[PDB]
C-alpha cells in the first residue's frame, strides 16, 4: 500500500526554512536527513493532490519525489513513471494505460503510429531509455560523508587540534578521507560501468500510418510503434509483440539459453495480450534475434508494448538499482554510554582537583575519544583488504572487501546451470548407428566408426562456412564436424587422414518442416548420395517403417528425459547420374520422400570437471547447494543428479503447481523420481504459484527445494530473496544477464562472467568453474575470525586506555602526549595491521564462525581480560604506593606540568605490555586461519615492541626524556613489575583458553538451546517431525 502527501511551496515558508536551519546550526538538516517527514512539513505547506509541486511516497517507509510538469504532470519513484490523469484524480503508473488491452488492438497497431500521437506517447511513456543517475561527487559526498561514524571522528579530530594531539589527529583525518574519496570513486565508477552496460542506442525502423517508413534513434520508440525488425536480425530495444511473420530468438538473456527460440505472429482474438501467456509471440529487450522471415507481407512487423524501465530488462535493472556490523553498531554503543558515564566521573574528580574549566571539559570530552576508538573500522578493514589482495592473486576481483565477512556465514549458495555448473555449449556424447532397423550400442567418439554414410553424413549436411580461418555457423554442426575430425575443404570436405568428398547441393534450414538437406558425391561412387539431418521424431515419419526401429520412441524419450539434444539423420540414393547438372534442379519433397534412417546423433551439455568436487565440497561441510536455473526442468534434475546435489540414495520429489481456472482451486501435485534427505524440484511457475497461492508452504518448499528450473531473473531474485526471509546467508554464482538480479540480492554473489554480470555481483572470477565458491568461503571465514580477533582487540585496548586514564584522572595527572602517541600509534597500528595478516585454512570446516559480536563467548573474553587488566594496573599502581622511595606527585598543578611521576611511569610500563599481550591473546589459529605461530611478522613485531618495553623499564635514561617517565632505581621494584605483567602475559592466554574450551561445553550443559532462532532451523527441525509431502 502507497500513501501520497501533497506539499506545495510557500516562498516566505521558504526562506524561512532555508535561514532557520543554516543560521542556526546544522543539526536541523542532519536530522531531517534522518527523517525528511518533519523537514518536509516545516519546508512545504499540505496541499490537495492537483496542485502538489512535492509528494511523499510511504511504502512505513518516507520517499519523497518531487511532481514534474511538461500540460503532464508526472513523477518518477524507483524508475517507474507515474502520470497525472486530470479526469479521475489520480496517479497511475505508466505500465497501467494500455495493460489489459486485445491482441486485436495490437494487430490494429500494425499500420504506424501518428507522429502526433508519437510525441504524446512520448511524453506519457518518457523516452526509451533505461537510465542510470550516476551522482556528482558531492552528491555522493553528503551521502557518505555524513555517516554517524564519519561525524564521531570528525568530532575527535577537532577536539584532538584544540587538545594538541596533532599527529594521531592528522593520521586519522588521512586515513578517514582516503578511505572517503576512495569510496566515492568506486561508486561513482560503478555507476559508470553500469550506465555503460544497460545504454542501448541503434537506428530502428518504425513503420508510420500512410505507408511511410522511417529511421528513428531506438530512444524515440512508445508503445504503440510499429518495429520493423531486420531480415539479418539484431539486438532488441524493447518489449515487441509480432504481429506478422517469424522470428528466431537468441534470449540467453532472459532464459540463459543460447539455443534458439520460434517466435510466431501475434495470433488475432479478443484475449487481453499477456507477456507470459503469449511469450511465444513476444520479443524481449536486450534479446538478440538471430534471424526474422517475413512469409507474408514485405517485411516481418513488430508492435512495441513496452519501453525503458516497463520492459523484463528494465525490470531486472530496477531491481539492481532499489533493492556482526549491527552487533558492532551495539557494542560501540554500548561504549558511548560508558562513555558518558566516565565522561561525568571525570568532571567530578577533575572539578575535586580544582582543574580549570576549560581543561576540565577537555579531559571530559578526550575520555570519550579514549574509550570509543575513532580508529575502529579501519582496523577491522585491513583484514578484509589482505583477503581482498588474496583472493586477487588467486583470480577472485572484489571490489568492496567488506562484503568479504559475509562469505563466511554463508549456510545456502545457488548455483546457474549453463556456463555455471555445465558447459556453456553442446558437447556431442555420441552417435547410434543403425544396421537394419535394430538400434546399436551408443558409439562415445564418431571417429572410430568405419567409413560409410552415417560417418559422411555427420561430415558434411550442415550449413556453415569457412571465414576467419574458422568454421562458423550453427553450434551444433560445428562440434559434430569437429568430433567427426573431417577437416572441411557447393562445398569439398577432406577426410581426417578416406576420400575426399564433396556436396553437390544444398537446401536451407527452416524451422517448419524442421529439417534440412543435402546431396553429395564423390569420385568413384556409384551415385550421388542424399543427406538427411533435424529433428528426431518427424523425419522417422518420413523413412520407410522398416527402416525406423519400432522401439524409436521409447529410446528417443530415454534420451530426451536426460536432457539430451537428440538429431537424427537419413540418407537417400539417388538414381540420377552423378553431375550437378541435373542435382540442383532437384525438389526436396523427392529428397525427404522414401528415406532411411541411417541413426541418432546425440548432444549433452556436459558438467564442468571442477563442478562436482566442489558441490560434494560444500554437501560436506553442510552448506546447501541449490540449483536456480532457467532450462527445462528434466535437465536440471539430470545435471542436479550428476553433479551430487542430490545424491544417488536420497529422495527428489517433483513439485506441480496448476494455476486456478474458473471454479477450481489451486492444486499442489507431488511425483516422486526413483534413482538433506529429501529434496524438491521445481519449475518456475511452479515457484510463482506456491509464492501467490500458497505462502503457507512456501517456506517449506524453500528449505528442502534443490532444483528451480525454467527460473526467470525476476524469479530468481525473488527466490533469492524468499530464502534471504529465512534467515539464510545466500551465495549466488552465475554467469548470465538473467543472474544480474540474483548475484545482487545475494549476500555473496560470484559472477564467473566478465560482461554484463561483473558490474552487478561483488565478485568476479577470472575462470569459469565454481572453484571459486569455496575459495571466498575460506576468505571469508578468515574474514570473519580475523575482524573477531581486531574487534576484540580495539575494544580491549580502548577499556585499558580508559582505565589507565581514570586511574591518572582519578590522582590528578594524565599519560601525556607522547605516551599517548607510542600507544596509539606505535603499538595500535603496527598490532592492528598484523593481527590481521594470516591467511585462511587450507580447507573448509563443518562449523562457521560465530556471527554475533554480543556472543557471550565474546562478551564474556573482554569482562575477565579487562577484570584481569584492571587487577594488574591496579595492583601496580598499589604496589608503588607501598615503597620507601616513592613520592607523591605535586598534585597542586595537573599534566602534563606534573610529568614525570612515578605512578604515570608505572601505569604506563603496565599498560604498554598490556597492549601487546591482548593483541597476542585475542589473536587465533584454527579452524579458520593458519596457525598463529606461522604469522612470522606478527610474533617478531610483538618480540620487537615488548623488547623496547622492557627497555623502558629497566635501560636507565633510555627514552624517558621523550616520553617523560620517572627513572626508578630500585631495581627489584622493576622486576617485581616485569613479574606482575608476566603473570599477565601468563592469565590472559590461559584466560583465553579456558574459555574457548570450557565456555561451549559449559553454555551446552547449562542452559540447552532446544530451539534455534533462525527460521530454517525451525523449519528443519519441524520437517523432521513431520515431513510435510507424504
Ligand atoms: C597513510 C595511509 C596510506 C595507506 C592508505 C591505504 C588506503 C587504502 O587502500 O584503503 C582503502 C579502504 C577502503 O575502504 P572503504 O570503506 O572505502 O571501502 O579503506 C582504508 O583506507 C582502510 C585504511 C587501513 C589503515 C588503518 C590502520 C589503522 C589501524 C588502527
Ligand atoms: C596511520 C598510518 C601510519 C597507518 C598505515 C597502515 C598501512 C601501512 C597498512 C594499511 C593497509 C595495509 C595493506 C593492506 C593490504 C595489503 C596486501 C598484502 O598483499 C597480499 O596479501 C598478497 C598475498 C597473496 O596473494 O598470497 C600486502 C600488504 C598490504 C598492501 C598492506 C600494507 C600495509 C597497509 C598499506
Ligand atoms: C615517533 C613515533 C611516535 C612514531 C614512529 C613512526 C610510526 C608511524 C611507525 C613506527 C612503527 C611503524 C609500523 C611498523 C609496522 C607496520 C606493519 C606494516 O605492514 C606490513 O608489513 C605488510 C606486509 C604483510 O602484511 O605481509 C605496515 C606499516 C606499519 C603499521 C608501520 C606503520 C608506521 C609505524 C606505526
Ligand atoms: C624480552 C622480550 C624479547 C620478550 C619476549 C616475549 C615472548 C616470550 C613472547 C612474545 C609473543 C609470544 C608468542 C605470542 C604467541 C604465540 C603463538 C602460540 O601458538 C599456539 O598456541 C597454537 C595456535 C595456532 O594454531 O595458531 C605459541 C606461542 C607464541 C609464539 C608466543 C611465544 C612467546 C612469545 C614469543
Ligand atoms: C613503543 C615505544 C615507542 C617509543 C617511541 C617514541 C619516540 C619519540 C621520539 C620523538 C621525540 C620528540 O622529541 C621530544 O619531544 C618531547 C615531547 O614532545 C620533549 O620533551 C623532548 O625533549 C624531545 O626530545
Ligand atoms: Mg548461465
Amino acid at each position: 500500500s502507497v500513501r501520497l502527501s501533497g506539499y506545495c511551496g510557500s516562498p516566505w515558508r521558504v526562506i524561512g526554512y532555508h535561514v532557520v536551519v543554516w543560521m542556526m546550526a546544522g543539526i536541523p538538516l542532519l536530522l531531517f536527513r534522518w527523517k525528511p517527514l518533519w523537514g518536509v512539513r516545516l519546508r512545504l505547506r499540505p496541499c490537495n493532490l492537483a496542485h502538489a509541486e512535492t509528494l511523499v511516497i510511504e511504502i512505513w517507509q518516507l520517499f519523497t519525489v518531487q511532481v514534474q510538469t511538461e500540460v503532464l504532470r508526472y513523477y518518477l519513484f524507483q524508475g517507474q513513471r507515474y502520470i497525472w490523469i486530470e479526469t479521475q484524480q489520480a496517479f497511475y503508473q505508466v505500465s497501467l494505460l494500455d495493460h489489459g488491452r486485445s491482441c486485436d488492438d495490437v494487430h490494429r497497431s500494425r499500420h504506424g503510429l501518428s507522429l502526433q500521437d508519437q510525441m504524446v506517447r512520448k511524453a506519457i511513456y518518457g523516452p526509451n531509455v533505461i537510465s542510470i543517475p550516476v551522482k556528482s561527487y558531492p552528491q555522493l559526498l553528503v551521502d557518505e560523508a555524513l555517516n554517524p561514524y564519519y561525524g564521531f571522528q570528525a568530532f575527535s579530530i577537532a577536539l584532538w587540534l584544540a587538545d594538541h594531539y596533532y599527529w594521531y589527529a592528522l593520521c586519522i583525518f588521512l586515513i578517514s578521507s582516503i578511505s572517503i574519496c576512495l569510496s566515492l570513486y568506486k561508486t561513482r565508477k560503478q555507476s559508470q560501468t553500469l550506465r555503460d552496460m544497460v545504454k542501448l542506442s541503434m537506428r530502428v525502423c518504425v513503420c508510420r500510418p500512410g505507408g511511410e517508413e522511417e529511421w528513428v534513434d531506438s530512444s524515440e520508440l512508445v508503445p504503440g510503434d510499429c518495429l520493423v525488425l531486420p531480415q539479418e536480425g539484431g539486438l532488441m530495444p524493447c518489449d515487441a509483440a509480432l504481429v506478422a511473420g517469424e522470428c528466431m530468438v537468441n534470449e540467453s538473456s532472459l532464459t540463459g539459453e543460447s539455443i534458439p527460440v520460434l517466435k510466431t505472429a501475434l495470433p488475432e482474438g479478443l484475449g487481453p495480450y499477456c507477456a507470459e501467456t503469449h511469450r511465444r509471440h513476444t520479443l524481449f529487450c536486450g534479446t538478440l534475434i538471430l534471424q526474422a522471415r517475413a512469409y507474408v507481407g514485405p517485411h516481418v512487423l513488430a508492435v512495441v508494448t513496452r519501453t525503458g524501465f516497463c520492459t523484463a530488462k528494465g525490470g531486472l535493472v530496477s531491481s539492481i538499482l532499489h533493492p556482526f556490523y549491527k552487533h558492532s553498531m551495539k557494542f560501540v554503543a554500548a561504549l558511548s554510554v560508558l562513555a558518558l558515564l566516565g565522561t561525568i566521573y571525570s568532571i567530578f574528580i577533575l572539578y575535586r582537583n580544582r582543574v580549570p574549566l576549560n581543561e576540565i571539559v577537555i579531559r571530559a570530552l578526550d575520555l570519550v575519544t579514549v574509550v570509543v576508538p575513532p580508529a575502529l573500522p579501519a582496523a577491522m578493514t585491513v583484514c578484509t583488504l589482505y583477503a581482498q589482495s588474496r583472493l586477487r592473486r588467486q583470480g577472485i576481483f572484489c571490489i568492496h572487501p567488506l562484503r568479504i565477512n559475509l562469505g563466511g556465514k554463508l549456510q545456502l549458495v545457488c548455483f546457474d546451470k549453463t556456463g555455471t555448473l555445465t558447459e556453456d555449449g553442446l558437447d556431442v556424447m555420441g552417435v547410434v548407428p543403425l544396421k537394419g532397423q535394430a538400434f546399436l550400442p551408443l558409439v562415445p567418439e564418431p571417429r572410430r566408426l568405419p567409413v560409410g554414410p552415417l560417418l559422411r553424413a555427420l561430415a558434411t549436411c550442415h550449413a556453415l562456412s569457412r571465414l576467419q580461418d574458422t568454421p562458423v555457423g550453427d553450434p551444433m554442426d560445428l562440434k559434430m564436424v569437429e568430433s567427426t575430425g573431417w577437416v572441411l575443404e557447393d562445398s569439398a570436405f577432406g577426410t581426417q587422414v578416406p576420400v575426399p568428398v564433396s556436396v553437390l547441393h544444398r537446401f536451407p534450414f527452416s524451422s517448419a518442416l524442421q529439417r534440412m538437406s543435402v546431396v553429395v558425391a564423390w569420385p568413384g561412387a556409384t551415385q550421388p548420395e542424399a543427406y538427411v539431418k533435424g529433428s528426431p521424431e518427424l523425419v522417422a515419419g518420413l523413412c520407410n517403417p522398416e527402416t525406423v526401429p519400432t522401439d524409436f520412441a521409447q529410446m528417443l524419450q530415454s534420451y530426451t528425459a536426460a536432457g539430451y539434444r537428440v538429431v537424427a539423420l537419413a540418407s537417400k540414393p539417388l538414381p540420377t547420374v552423378p553431375s550437378l547438372e541435373a542435382a540442383q534442379q532437384l525438389t526436396r519433397d523427392t529428397v525427404e520422400g522414401d528415406l532411411s534412417l541411417l541413426g541418432l546423433l546425440v548432444m549433452r551439455n556436459l558438467l564442468k570437471p571442477q563442478t562436482t568436487p566442489v558441490i560434494q565440497a560444500l554437501r560436506r561441510t553442510r552448506i546447501r547447494a541449490v540449483m536456480v536455473t532457467g532450462d527445462n526442468l528434466q535437465t536440471a534434475v539430470t545435471v542436479a543428479r550428476g553433479c551430487g546435489m542430490v545424491a544417488p540414495q536420497e529422495h527428489l520429489i517433483i513439485v506441480h503447481a496448476t494455476h486456478p481456472e474458473r471454479g477450481q482451486p489451486a492444486s499442489l501435485e507431488f511425483l516422486p523420481m526413483e534413482s538433506r534427505s529429501r529434496h524438491l524440484a521445481l519449475s518456475g511457475p511452479t515457484f510463482g504459484i506456491i509464492v501467490k497461492h500458497f505462502p503457507k508452504l512456501l517456506p517449506k518448499v524453500l528449505v528442502q527445494g534443490t532444483v528451480f528450473a525454467r527460473m526467470a531473473p525476476e524469479q530468481k531474485t525473488e527466490l533469492v530473496c524468499e530464502l534471504q526471509k529465512l534467515q539464510y546467508c545466500v551465495g549466488m554464482c552465475g554467469d548470465g544477464a538473467n543472474d544480474c538480479g540474483a548475484l545482487k540480492a545475494a549476500d555473496v554473489g560470484i559472477s564467473l562472467s566478465q560482461a554484463e554480470a561483473s558490474v552487478v555481483s561483488p565478485f568476479t572470477s577470472s575462470m569459469a568453474s565454481i572453484e571459486c565458491v569455496p575459495m571466498v568461503i575460506r576468505e571469508g571465514r578468515c574474514s570473519l575470525d580475523t575482524s573477531f580477533s581486531v574487534f576484540k582487540y580495539m575494544a580491549l585496548y580502548s577499556l585499558t586506555q580508559f582505565i589507565s586514564v581514570l586511574i591518572l584522572y582519578t590522582i590528578n595527572t594524565n599519560l601525556g602526549d607522547l605516551q599517548f602517541l607510542a600507544i596509539d600509534l606505535v603499538i595500535t597500528t603496527t598490532v592492528a595491521v598484523l593481527m590481521s595478516r594470516t591467511g585462511p585454512a587450507l580447507v573448509l570446516g563443518r562449523v562457521r564462525p560465530p556471527g554475533a559480536l554480543l556472543s557471550v563467548p565474546v562478551l564474556s573474553s573482554l569482562l575477565l581480560q579487562m577484570v584481569l587488566v584492571t587487577g594488574v594496573q591496579l595492583g601496580g599502581y598499589f604496589l608503588t604506593l607501598a615503597q620507601p622511595w616513592f613520592v607523591p606527585l605535586n598534585r597542586t598543578v595537573a599534566a602534563p606540568d606534573n610529568l614525570p611521576n612515578y605512578e604515570n611511569t608505572v601505569v604506563f610500563s603496565l599498560s604498554s605490555f598490556q597492549y601487546l599481550i591482548l593483541a597476542a591473546a585475542v589473536s587465533k589459529g584454527a579452524p579458520f586461519r593458519r596457525p598463529l605461530y606461522t604469522n612470522v611478522p606478527f610474533l617478531v613485531a610483538l618480540a620487537l615492541l615488548s623488547s623496547v618495553l622492557v627497555g623502558l623499564v629497566l635501560v636507565p635514561g633510555l627514552l624517558q626524556g621523550p616520553l617523560a617517565l620517572r627513572n626508578i632505581t630500585d631495581t627489584g621494584f622493576k622486576l617485581l613489575l616485569l613479574g606482575l605483567v608476566t603473570l599477565n602475559f601468563v592469565g590472559a592466554f590461559m584466560l583465553e583458553s579456558v574459555l574457548d574450551q570450557c565456555l561451549p561445553a559449559c553454555l551446552r550443559r547449562l542452559r540447552p538451546k532446544r530451539a534455534s532462532k533462525k527460521r530454517f532451523k525451525q523449519l528443519e527441525r519441524e520437517l523432521a517431525e513431520q515431513p510435510w509431502p507424504p
